[PDB]
């Protein structure tokens, strides 16, 4: 133990879709990461928001996170926080930075679909092929109940259809018009923006990274095949001991066949770009980014716990 990860402002880790601080009160979303950061001197809190909701709206994830930030400030005596968001949690973090800029010192996004996900477009599109619309109603009920059951607090504020819509590429483009950011490049650019923003006189340091395990590697007869670069081909024990490895290769294959390019299974490199882009070269699928499942990663995957820890030190050296 030391103070390598000690920052001026408390860190709040912000989960994305499906999430909660602890699934069924047993499985940490941010697997082993709060513990590691705290061992290295960080003051770290883990948000518990609706697993299924929009980020805007009076009962959206953004207002939930705002309320939580205020409780963390009251508990610590601090005046600002460092927000670190995974996936949709990066969009939630952007919301709080926009609406309460005085309460935020930095925003870091990990595998965040700032431009939406082609996989959400796919799923939403699939639902349109039920001319009765019953598929949407039934599956929404199923997923909403999953949210209530797995939420550590059995949060009943779950809206699976709104969550899915939120993550589509068309809706994300609208979100970016409603919640513009100096850290974002132009729509369609596959570029980032500035490394900082000043909003109402409050400067925020902006950062991101992306996983790109899923690479398009062959095109035959109009069909694109991918390679999971996180793994030793086929034989990697991560394919056996973490069911998300092959699942994300599967969804990543859908992604590349919708023109996504390199991706983590559900978020493309281009969609993930925000602020100071620290790396898009990690050989990670989407769950590797949060040390999941249960710390299992392919042999070629960098250690995500060390990456996050090093970033806490980066924040410390940057003055936040
Ligand atoms: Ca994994």
């Amino acid at each position: 133990a030391d103070n390598y990860a000690a920052t001026r402002y408390p860190i709040i880790l912000v989960h994305g879709l499906t999430g909660t601080d602890k699934y069924a009160g047993v499985l940490e979303y941010w697997y082993g990461i709060q513990e590691d950061l705290q061992q290295r001197g960080a003051t770290v809190y883990v948000a518990n928001l609706s697993g299924f909701q929009s980020d805007d709206g009076p009962n959206g994830r953004g207002e939930q996170l705002l309320a939580y930030v205020k409780t963390v400030l009251a508990a610590t005596g601090a005046t600002k926080v460092n927000l670190v968001g995974h996936s949709q949690g990066g969009l939630t973090s952007r919301y709080v930075a926009a609406v309460a800029p005085d309460l935020v010192a930095s925003v870091t996004t990990i595998g965040t679909p700032h431009r939406g996900s082609e996989f959400a477009d796919f799923v939403q599109g699939v639902l349109a092929y039920d001319p009765t619309g019953l598929s949407s109603t039934v599956i929404a009920a199923f997923v909403n109940v999953f949210g209530i059951l797995t939420s550590s607090s059995n949060n009943t504020n779950q809206d699976a259809l709104a969550a899915l819509k939120t993550l589509t590429t068309a809706q994300a483009a609208t979100y970016n018009q409603n919640y513009p950011s100096a850290g974002l490049g132009a729509p369609g650019s596959c570029q980032t923006g500035a490394p900082t923003e000043t909003v109402g006189g409050n400067t925020h340091l902006l950062y991101s990274w992306a996983g790109t395990a899923i690479q398009p590697t062959i095109s035959v007869g109009g069909v694109t095949g991918a390679t999971d670069t996180s793994t030793i081909p086929l034989v990697d024990p991560a394919n056996a001991l973490d069911p998300s490895t092959l699942a994300l290769f599967g969804t990543g294959t859908v992604m590349v066949n919708r023109g996504s390019g390199q991706n983590d299974g559900v978020v493309s490199k281009c969609s993930a770009l925000y602020g100071q882009v620290l790396s898009t070269s990690y050989k990670w699928n989407h769950l590797d980014e949060i040390n999941q499942l249960l710390g299992v990663r392919g042999a070629n995957a960098e250690d995500p716990v060390a990456v996050i820890r090093t970033h806490a030190n980066r924040l410390k050296l940057a003055g936040v």
